Parts: structure tokens; sequence; C-alpha cells
């Protein structure tokens, strides 16, 4: 799997979604980024609840490597490694697309 960190939210349960990937930290593009998506990361940090994503750089741009452009992920996904990659697009996202999410939403 991807080691994966929640950076700039107001707790440890928000923020821009980072991943380690090719000896870097770095971010994921919000370009078909939805609720499954923020489910899957979400669950793969131990959080049980609803979760909501976040989009267009919500808790701020991240920096260094845009690391993936289209995940495809059912919701249903334990981890961000079992979704799977879409060459849907020619890749021209920037750090005021990154994506982040909120686990275990409330109201």
């Amino acid at each position: 799997g991807f080691p994966i960190r929640l950076v700039d939210g107001e707790n440890k349960k928000e923020g821009r979604v980072e991943v380690f990937v090719n000896g870097q930290w770095g971010t994921i593009c919000d370009d078909g980024w939805t609720d499954k998506h923020a489910a899957v990361i979400c669950r793969q940090l131990g959080y049980k609840g609803p979760a909501r994503a976040r989009t267009m750089a919500y808790f701020g741009e991240g920096k260094g490597p845009i690391h993936m452009d289209n995940v495809k992920c059912t919701g249903n996904e334990k981890a961000l490694a079992d979704c799977v990659k879409q060459d849907i697009g020619r890749h021209n996202c920037r750090h005021s697309e990154d994506a982040g999410v909120i686990c275990d939403y409330l109201e």
C-alpha cells in the first residue's frame, strides 16, 4: 500500500491528502475526486464514520509532485492502493486542484 497523511486541517481527521510514492511526499489531483475517494482515504486511516471530499486545494496547496491524476474508487476499498488508476486526461493538474477529505464528518 501507500503511506498517507492529512495536512493543513483544523484537526487530524481532515486536511489535504498526501501520499508517499517514489521517495517523496506528494498530492492527489481532485479531477474525479468525490465522497467515494474520501471514504477510502478515511477507511485506510482507521476512521469508520461518514467521509466528505474537499476539492480545489480547500485546505491549501501542497508542493512537490502530484502523484496521482485520476483515481477511480468504488468507495468500498480498504486502501487507496486498491483503487484503480485511469488514463482519462493529458495530465495538466496543478496544486490549485489538490484533493482533500474530512473523515468522521459530523452535521
